[PDB]
Order: structure tokens, then C-alpha cells, then sequence
């Protein structure tokens, strides 16, 4: 249930955590970014295999702020991981040819980060803790959390509430409560979800006071 990172990961999650520490809200882009990957390759699956989306009839990314939890959850409905994945994905990793070029071009690698594809490391840069919870077709939903020293999976005993998709718990560092703003998050998340071809959800508010989806591309 417990692993180790990888060498070079604990590496990069460095670089990536040093470069873009004045440009922290990239994080969200990223985790966006991802969730439409995972989108694009579920839907490339319900081409061939005609029950791919039985597990979740829907295609979307839903995002909501736990404040009182200090929680930030970004929802995708896409093609999900099973637990060997949730494994060698985010706890393994042109990585050589990467990491020079991430070291010389901070001696903005803004850009570099969504190039390659580890923007989900930006996100230690405002939470303590990620975890990741995820359900896909060929297997039950399981748990990934780190705070970046180690990592484990385990078995969601909560079970199948996904369906199908992933879920990324971000338990927020106390400086990067901001985002827990309602506001603050749909300037970034409607910034960021122009270019996504998926329907992208914020759960706001609107007043008396009711709670609701609220599209934002
Ligand atoms: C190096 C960091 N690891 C990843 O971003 C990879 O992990 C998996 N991953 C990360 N976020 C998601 C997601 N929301 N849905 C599906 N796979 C994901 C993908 O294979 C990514 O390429």
C-alpha cells in the first residue's frame, strides 16, 4: 500500500515546484488539462468498445470548494485508473532531455510543464496533500494521496461513487486558501477551460441562497 517516488520524480517535483512559484495558479490549468486527456481518451474508447460509458453516461469536469474542509476537488468523468495505473502514472516518470531543459530555462517553464505531461506535480505548490481518487471500467475505485515524501493506494472502502472518473483532492496550504473562493476559482477555471472541448462546472452560489452547477465554457 505504500511506495516510494521515483528518484527522478522527487527531482522534478522540485523543479517544478521552485520554477513556478510565482506563478502558483497554473496548478489548476493543468489539473484541467488532464481531465480533458482523460476525456478525449474515454471518448476514443466509446468508439470501439460500445459500453466504454456505462459506468457514467455524462462527459464533464465539475469543480467545487470545500472551505470549511479547506478541500478543493476538480471531478472529471473521463477514462479513470485502475490501481496499478494510479501506481506507475503518478509515482513514475524525453525525461532526461526534460529535466535540462527545465534546469536551463530557470537558470518560465510555465509552458515546458504543460508540454511534457507532469503539470499534476504544480499542484504541491498550494496543497499539502493530493489525493486522488479514482474509478475506471476494469477495475474498483481506489485512493492515491501523498504529501510528496511517499505515496499509497489503497481500496476506496467507500466503493464504486465515481462510476467512472477521477477525482483530485487538493487539501489547500494554509497561504493558498484563496482558492477556496468561489470567485477566485471561476476567474481561473473559466481562463483556463476556453480551449476544453468538455463542459466545465463550478459549484457556486446563487441568491434565497441555492447551491448549483454553474457552466463555465
Ligand atoms: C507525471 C504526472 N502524471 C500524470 O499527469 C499522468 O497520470 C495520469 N493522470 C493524471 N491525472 C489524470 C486524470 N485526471 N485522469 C486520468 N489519468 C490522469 C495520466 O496518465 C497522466 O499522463
Amino acid at each position: 500500500e505504500k511506495f516510494a517516488f521515483q528518484a527522478e520524480v522527487n527531482r522534478m517535483m522540485k523543479l517544478i515546484i521552485n520554477s513556478l512559484y510565482k506563478n502558483k495558479e497554473i496548478f489548476l490549468r493543468e489539473l484541467i488539462s488532464n481531465a480533458s486527456d482523460a476525456l478525449d481518451k474515454i471518448r476514443l474508447i466509446s468508439l470501439t468498445d460500445e459500453n466504454a460509458l456505462a459506468g457514467n453516461e455524462e462527459l464533464t469536469v465539475k469543480i467545487k470548494c470545500d472551505k470549511e474542509k479547506n478541500l478543493l476537488h476538480v471531478t472529471d468523468t473521463g477514462v479513470g485508473m485502475t490501481r496499478e495505473e494510479l501506481v506507475k502514472n503518478l509515482g513514475t516518470i524525453g525525461t532526461s532531455e526534460f529535466l535540462n531543459k527545465m534546469t536551463e530555462a530557470q537558470e518560465s517553464t510555465s509552458e515546458l510543464i504543460g508540454q511534457f505531461g507532469v503539470g499534476f506535480y504544480s499542484a504541491f505548490l498550494v496543497a499539502d496533500k493530493v489525493i486522488v481518487t479514482s474509478k475506471h471500467n476494469n477495475d474498483t475505485q481506489h485512493i492515491w494521496e501523498s504529501d510528496s515524501n511517499e505515496f499509497s493506494v489503497i481500496a476506496d472502502p467507500r466503493g464504486n461513487t465515481l462510476g467512472r472518473g477521477t477525482t483530485i483532492t487538493l487539501v489547500l496550504k494554509e497561504e493558498a486558501s484563496d482558492y477556496l473562493e468561489l470567485d477566485t476559482i471561476k476567474n481561473l477555471v473559466k481562463k483556463y477551460s476556453q480551449f476544453i472541448n468538455f463542459p466545465i462546472y463550478v459549484w457556486s452560489s446563487k441568491t434565497k441562497t441555492v447551491w448549483d452547477w454553474e457552466l463555465m465554457n
